[PDB]
């Protein structure tokens, strides 16, 4: 079978993710690399009307006290529906096409972020951001698509001084400069890279969750679940009387185990600039697992999908 | 060779009766090989959130009398179905690795009060009939909707309207409205889904018979496919964007292997559960995939049905 080579680039916005993704696929033939942008009209047109300035207006509506906590989680929870819906087509039509993991690729698809962003990393920092539910991060969680073989997600390193600075320049519509989201959003993906590493070295976090009382993968030692996403769900809410989590809730924590402990886990260092971060990826690819696909049609197929996603949906 | 699981999903309207019926035909069988996983109740009222069914009702109710706009009610209404179908989901989550290829009756039988499609397509597509769901956010929900393991047996009900309005003035969970619109929108929902699995299995393509929408099996628009010709999700030249036309492709994929059963409700509880028994000679027994499957899928439905049912 030829096989095929998917790359998710993912982590928090204002990085350089989206520019370094295109000047990787820049560098290979037309029709061995293919783009898989954020789906910004669906976003901002298609799906529902400027998702992104709902998103960060309904945060600072709660931040000034113009609108209560439930209304600003009702708000958020169906935005973020309509930002993952993209991905988890995506997702759902790709799956067929993916068989065992895996000497050149006959396809390469470098994706512009995971399903998980959208169902898990986004949502679990709008409940740091006290504008989402823990319950409803849950149900996120439980929805989280099953891991196909070779998920290769390449996470973002960006000291945080760089990182506001860089954010601060930046004037994407309907943003609104927000640090605080920004701390959320940065601790949720270094706690990810963390819970890949913590599963991966073995790791259960029922025979660990007593140890809870409030980065890199691929490399290290095995982290503290303290220091994972398992951390986040010891809220008071999910905790029943007897002080344990309700059972629903740990099914779920479940289901996120098994989700990222399959997963390809590896760090770009973006405090350089954006031919560097390119470089520094490209370097980063040699080491990333390939799949096979499932019929030998597939490769036009996915390709087709891509470039139809792409010019559907990229800005 | 691994022993073997019947799992049977009693589905359909709300109101007719499929929470009684099912509670007597876990009587029947042995209380070992046999479990009823009940409504998640407990987490529709305290667990998830405070009172989701009411908040449910109330604001269609609001909607319907104008003191509250189709996207205020579509946000309060698409976060509610988020909460509705949590348990769903990650119950079936945990289900999958243990769930073997098709197959000495079974050694576990597992009765479940719905499946995840009721709160992942059937609701929020009737709430979108009424009104307060926009299409998108309704494939949105179809996208996220799991792939269909083997041996997923659905059992819907049949009912006429009178009688299962009847049943509905006696059946309200709490914080319920009786609502005959959105009765008759749940009610052709499971109608359309029922004629949308036969026209699937009968070789029907949504493609290839998108184009009759505008101008041996179902007609698409007699399928849940006729829902989607929503002006919302087409391009100024009439064609569906790709996005959407995917959504409806993973819709046809995950109701296509789907094992549907009709259950006439139209009869005494007992001749219910009679008929519920005899229909499961037709339905599809699975493998599990490992030893202690059993066992485990057995405390995973009774620990839900202790800590959620009512
Ligand atoms: C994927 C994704 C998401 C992106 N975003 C934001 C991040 C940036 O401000 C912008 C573009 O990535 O959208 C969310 O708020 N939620 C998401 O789920
Ligand atoms: C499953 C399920 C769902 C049930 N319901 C309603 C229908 C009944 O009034 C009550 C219990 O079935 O909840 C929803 O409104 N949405 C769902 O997703």
């Amino acid at each position: 079978m030829p096989t095929l080579l998917r790359v998710y680039i993912d982590g928090p916005h204002g990085m350089g993710k989206t520019t370094t993704t295109q000047l990787l696929v820049a560098l290979g033939s037309r029709d061995d690399i293919v783009y898989v942008p954020e789906p910004m009209t669906y976003w901002r047109v298609l799906g529902a009307s400027e998702t992104i300035a709902n998103i960060y207006t309904t945060q600072h509506r709660l931040d000034q006290g113009e609108i209560s906590a439930g209304d600003a989680a009702v708000v958020m929870t169906s935005a973020q529906i309509t930002m993952g819906m993209p991905y988890a087509v995506t997702d759902a039509v790709l799956a067929p096409h993916i068989g065992g993991e895996a000497p050149p690729p006959a396809l390469t698809l470098i994706f512009d972020r995971h399903p998980i962003a959208a169902l898990l990393c986004y949502p679990a920092a709008r409940y740091l951001m006290g504008s989402m539910t823990p319950q409803a991060v849950l149900a996120f969680v439980a929805l989280i698509p099953p891991t196909l073989p070779g998920t290769n997600i390449v996470l973002g390193a960006l000291p945080e001084d760089r990182h506001i600075d860089r954010l601060a320049k930046r004037q994407r519509p309907g943003e609104r400069l927000d640090l605080a989201m920004l701390a959320a959003i940065r601790r949720v993906y270094g706690l990810l890279a963390n819970t890949v590493r913590y599963l991966q070295c073995g790791g259960s976090w029922r025979e660990d969750w007593g140890q809870l009382s409030g980065p890199q993968s691929n490399a290290g030692p095995r982290p503290h679940i303290g220091d994972t996403l398992f951390t986040l769900f010891r809220a008071p809410e999910l905790l029943a009387p007897n002080g344990d989590l309700y059972n629903v809730f740990a099914w779920a924590l479940d289901v996120l185990a098994k989700r990222l402990r399959s997963m390809h886990v590896f760090i770009l260092d973006y405090d350089q600039s954006p031919a560097g971060c390119r470089d520094a990826l490209l370097q980063l690819t040699s080491g990333m697992v390939q799949t096979h696909v499932t019929t030998p049609g597939s490769i036009p197929t996915i390709c087709d999908l891509a470039r139809t996603f792409a010019r559907e949906m990229g800005e």
